Parts: C-alpha cells; structure tokens; sequence
C-alpha cells in the first residue's frame, strides 16, 4: 500500500579482498581427497561455476573491512561522518557476540555522541534488512543520514574447513555438506543512506516485501570455523519462497519482470543462479555475477553488485531495480531502487 | 496552548503480552567461592567479590544442552498466552539475545520455525549487549505504529553456562595472572534466562500499557570496555561504571527534552542487572529512590539484554505496576550505547 517517497542513496562503496585464491590451487591440496571417495567432478569450478575467491591479509576482522567500506561510502555521499545518525552492521562474520561490530566500526570512524548503533543478523539478506530498518528511521525524522555496513571474513573457514577435510581420517559425506564453506568469499560494501531533501538527484529506496519460511531453519548452519549446507533443498524452496515473495511484491510494488532494469541478487553459485533466472523468465543481461571470481560474500553480495554496476555505469537515471535475495531461514525479501 | 512535534516518540503502540522464564539450576556464590578459594588464597584475595562486593548471592543456569533459541522459545509461548493471541497473528520477531545458536541463520529463524509462524512473519536478529531488547522494541514500535503489521514478538534467551565452566576452569589455573583474574572475573556475575514481549498497535488491546520509545546516546570510543565469545568475557569493570554514568547522564538530559522526564516524576526504573556497585552508583549519580529500582542480580545475577524485560515482567508478576505508572527503562549497553524509554502502564 504506502512505500517510502523521502529515503534516498547518497552514498555507496565496495572493497574487493586483495588475496586470490583458485578453486584450481584449491583442487590440488584436495586431489588425494578426491581420489579416495572416487569424485571425479570439479564441484567447485564446473558445477558451482566459482573459479577464485578473496582473502583478506592476515588478521583482517570484519569491522576493519566494515570500516574501509564505510570510509569509501562516506566519500562517495561526500558527507563527514558527524552527520551519521545510525549505523547499522550487517555482516555474518563478527569480531565478537559482546558488544557489536557496529559500535567497533562506529568508534573507528569516530561516530558522534548522538549516532545509533547495533548488528542486524539474518544470513544473506540482512544488508537488506539493515537498509530498510535505516528507511524507516529516515523517514520518522530521526536521523537525517545512516551508514549500513557488511564486512566478510572467510579466511579462517579455509584454514580449518580445508585441513579437517585433508587429514588422513576423513569422512564421507560431509565432503559434501562442507565444500560449501569453499564457495565462500571475502568482501566488505557500505551504504550512505539519507532524507532527501537533503539528496534530491540521488537513487530511492522504496522499500519492499518480506516472506519466509522457517520451516526449513536445519539447512545451513554456519559457525566460524564451519558451514555444513544442504544445497540442493535450500535451492528449490528457495525458489518456491521466492515465487511467493514476488506475488508480494506485485502487489505492494506494483512490478513485473518485463518492466525491472536490474535484478540484483545474493551470489551463491550458477546453479542457484540459473535455477532463478529459468524459474522468473529473467534476462540473464539485466543479473550481474561476481560468484565466478569472488565466491559467496553472504549479505554483502547485493551493495557488492549495485555499487559494481554504478561504477561501471550501468545504471540510469530512472532505472527501476529489484534488490532480492534468498537466505537461510528460510527467509526471502525483495525491494525496489529507483535510480 | 501551544502545539508541540510528538519528539519522535511512538504513537500508538503498545504491549500486548509480556513473559519470563527462570533458568531451573541454582549456582551460589558460595560454591563458587569453594572452588576459587585456592586462587583466592594464591593471589591474597581476602573478601568475598561475588557475594559481598558485587552482591550476586547465586544465578541460575539451564542444562547444558539447552540453546539461546530454546529459552527464546519457552519465553515466547508463555508470551503469546499472556497476550492471548496464536502465532498466525505474528507479523514480526525479533531474537535480540547475546548468546547465539550459530552466526547463520538467524536465532529468530530457528525460534520462528518451533513456533511455526506464517510466511508473512518478517524474522532477523539484533545483537546490541544488553541493550538489545530495547532496540528490538524500537525496531518493531516502528513497524507497528507505520501500521505494516499488527503483532510483533521481540524474544531473548541468554545461556551462560559454557561461559561459565571455561572461566572457571582459567580462574582456577595454577598460572593465572591477577591481571586475566579480575578481566575474567565479570562473567562469573552472568546468569541464565529468557524474556519475551507482544507488542501491538494499540487499536487492538485498549488497556495495555503504551510504549512511547525514548532517546539514544553513544560513546563508541569505548567499544574495547567489554568483550565476549562463547566461552570468555573480558571486562574493565572500573571505566564501565565511570563511562556508563557519564553516558547515563549525557542521556537524562536528552530524556528531559524529549520526555519531559524528572527523576520524582516516575514511578519505575528498570535498570541494567549488573551489581550492587553500579546500581548504587546510577541511584545516587541520579538522586534516585531506591525503592523505585527493582533488582535481581542478587538471585540471577546479570542476564544481559533479557535483564530489562526480566524486570518488567516480574514487576508485573509481584503486582508493582498499576494503571498510569509511568515507567523508565534505562539501559547501558557495551558500546557504549545508552537507551532510555518510557513505557505508561
């Protein structure tokens, strides 16, 4: 029924993880591995089509990645941080459960007396969450601009996810459930979001539709050290949800496919991918990718991608994008920009 | 006379339902001081920290199979039965809890799924320390009074028992440095418990109480003061109490411009449940009538971030609250951040 009219995009950046690693050098550490359980397949770079992923330097956390994004952001809204009202974490990854990346980040960049704070945490939509809480806080008057930060660390998943699967013992199929945490990826993105009359040529952030279905909370189950995921199954109700969620959102958006400029989506893999695309009748061209050299980078994916497009220039004036993604809950959230 | 802005504050929401749930296992400070007593002893340690000075006497702990999620759970049923409404009507839930089943997914995703709550049921977390539950209510206050939903349910189960053996486990070391002793020594004040809240627009349930929302400080230079994983809490206990009041007070300026509060003109405080220190020293930075703050660390110790609802809940179980009683919550999280709400009965 009633969308946002007054929340704009005033800023927003990206850090690409200096480090590459190859699902090629990878392979090679794992072929003994392979050799014993008899796969002769290439999960990684044939069938999830994930070629190279980023790892930070070492003893990189979140909230230094968070930081670096947000100081990206702040520059590309071409605001001082003293304007900050909220700051909102959005990362997975999190330096500590007390207190929040949010308040480390917010102290780094020295955020004022007056800035709010806190971690949102919801698998791969929660940038999307973080946003749409930032909005509504927007548009109530409270704040005037807002920082939404995401930064990814996977660098220690591949220390230990690698060594437990290359140790003389070994199981079975785990394997499986555990080659998920090697499509992961490091990453950061932020996000200066603002009232605008304050930005009146700036993108807007209509807001969107949440649907889920939670049901299916067992699916993937990620600790620091550890992600074990059904893939398979997560793939297809995803896909039933997402239908769901998209006649949702016709109804409060007022969308349909043949009218979006962009479908910005979380990044898992060419399977998830394409099992999308198929199911909706997408043009493949109007559905950035970056899983092929940067892995899955969770909640970051999605201001990852936008913020690639805009600086590629992809993106006019006038352009209508859906940010959508399918996270672990199950949960599902889709959202318009007008650019 | 003269018309005045709402300050921002919340209109028309209110709190529908509202439960605790005590952890079943009793831990006293004095067993825990049988089995410190050698380190004690070791490090010239001549006076009871935990029973006297902090003035925890015992906490309570679940089983140690038991998960932040499951507590969020029991909490919510009683909630929702306080509230007199089933789970279909549960637009939103927010898990605002410290402790965490896994980083992904969501607690509120695993609490959603035991409930069973529609596919139009919004779900994420909020970590804040033990601020939390506050910014929930905010975040769903928000919602609510937008008119986006009609129910809301912010749920928190905080579990401390590994954090427990583990600190126990290094306090009682033969090399344990004084310095890592007293950093440890805070989260042997923890305690187990779950909370949860209905809230809703106010149309719906007439008579409950209204949640008017309030104001926010921040000091973020002293994120490093307090800092937890799973099995370890560090804490300068000394600069959170000193940089706590300062931002307390910072706050009750603000509370007076934007709630008109005074400190004679309330009825309740609901505080942080840290100890008998801090709680003395925020009554008397303030001028506070003890009587006025309800504690419970002395039985349960510091439950984080379900401490505020805890109190509420409890308030209302002992028959404290009556009509028109208007109520501040305050709240000190590590940070530091610094809420302060009011809440009219």
């Amino acid at each position: 029924h009633m969308l946002f009219q007054n929340v704009s995009i005033a800023g927003l950046a990206h850090i690409d993880a200096p480090h590459t690693l190859t699902s090629k050098e990878i392979n090679e550490r794992l072929q003994p591995t392979y050799d014993r359980l008899g796969i002769k397949t290439d999960v990684l770079g044939d069938v999830a089509g994930i070629h190279a992923r980023r790892l930070w330097d070492q003893d990189v956390q979140a909230s230094d990645a968070a930081t670096q994004a947000a100081r990206k952001a702040l520059i590309d809204a071409n605001i001082g941080i003293e304007k900050i009202g909220l700051l909102i974490n959005t990362s997975v990854s999190r330096d500590y459960l007390e207190p929040s990346t949010a308040s480390i980040v917010s102290g780094n960049l020295g955020v004022s007396d007056h800035c709010m704070t806190f971690d949102v945490a919801n698998a791969c939509l929660a940038f999307i969450n973080g946003m749409d809480i930032a909005a509504r806080m927007l548009e109530r008057g409270e704040i005037d601009y807002a920082l939404v930060v995401d930064g990814e660390t996977a660098n220690l998943v591949y220390e230990k996810t690698l060594e437990r699967m290359t140790s003389p013992d070994v199981t079975e199929e785990e394997f499986r459930n555990e080659l998920a945490a090697l499509t992961l990826g490091c990453g950061a993105a932020a996000m200066v979001m603002a009232r605008s009359e304050l930005v009146p040529d700036a993108p807007r952030y209509k807001g969107g539709v949440t649907r889920s279905a939670t049901e299916w909370n067992k699916l993937c189950r990620g600790n620091l050290d550890r992600m074990v995921t059904d893939t398979r199954l997560l793939l297809i109700e995803g896909i039933k949800l997402a239908q769901k969620t998209f006649v949702a959102a016709k109804q409060v958006l007022g969308w349909a496919v043949e009218e979006l400029d962009q479908f910005v989506i979380d990044q898992v893999s060419r399977p998830h991918t394409a099992a999308f695309v198929k199911s909706f009748g997408i043009d493949p061209a109007k559905v950035m990718t970056i899983f092929g050299e940067h892995g899955n980078i969770g909640p970051a994916s999605v201001p990852i991608v936008l913020s690639k497009l805009k600086e590629l220039g992809r993106l006019k004036k006038g352009d209508r994008i859906a940010l959508l993604g399918i996270g672990s809950g199950l949960n599902c959230s889709m959202a318009e920009v007008v650019w």
